RNA sequence: GCCCUUCGGGGCAUUUGGUCAAUUUGAAACGAUACAGAGAAGAUUAGCAUGGCCCCUGCACUAAGGAUGACACGCUACUCAAAGAGACGCUACCAAUU
């Protein structure tokens, strides 16, 4: 379970978890220090986008761990999206087509947009305008579009 | 970026949003202090209401309480006369002790 154990009742995890244990800390300790981070001379939402930006940089060692570079199982790889080292979700978008660099969930959510749209980030760059800045209130995206 | 291609081309995906993170000048309120100081025609007071540009506590916007919760207590011509009886009213002002 994702549910911390004792230790006695603590089972070991796949092969390899050795091999990548460095890069996973060190992701953990990053979003600890996102955690820590002081919010009194940003906005709000910006206070929450290193958690997204963390979230898609472990999610992306994972993913291309995996699939690109072939260097964990299958059972590794489905070890860590099971217990929490990797976002399912987002996987399975990034294996979408058209959502091959997308940073959140949240940003393709139509549902919850004022005019059921997605967010201006995932917006190709090529039909915006010239110096025009984005950086979404969701997570702080500058552009997902897979063409971008 | 990926995919397809008949290598000319075509496809997949499509517009977020919370006036800034900044406390003098776009609105918080007690308490302390100062002061005064509790209804019903003598004195002392159980209350229940009434009306709303007065509210408070309460779930009660179909209880109850808040001094009977308070407020109430100033002010005061205006639909408006008639009868009959008076008026040096409406003008003048005036010549003997012995
Ligand atoms: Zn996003
Ligand atoms: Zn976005
Ligand atoms: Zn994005």
């Amino acid at each position: 379970m994702p549910a911390i154990r004792p230790a006695s009742k603590r089972k070991p995890p796949p092969d390899g978890f050795s091999d990548i244990e460095e890069d996973l800390l060190i992701f953990a300790n990053k979003m600890k220090d996102a955690q820590n981070t002081p919010t009194d001379n940003i906005p709000k939402h910006q206070a929450q986008w290193p958690i997204f930006q963390i979230a898609h940089q472990r999610s992306r060692y994972v993913y291309e761990l995996y699939y690109q570079k072939q260097a964990i199982s299958k059972q590794l790889y489905d070890w860590l999206l099971k217990n929490g080292y990797a976002d399912a979700m987002l996987i399975a978008k990034w294996k979408k087509q058209g959502y091959e660099k997308l940073c959140c969930l949240r940003c393709i959510q139509t549902k919850e947009t004022n005019f059921n749209s997605t967010c201006i980030c995932r917006v190709p760059r090529a039909q915006l305008k010239e110096d025009q800045d984005i950086q979404c209130v969701n997570c702080g995206c500058r552009g997902c579009a897979s063409t971008d």
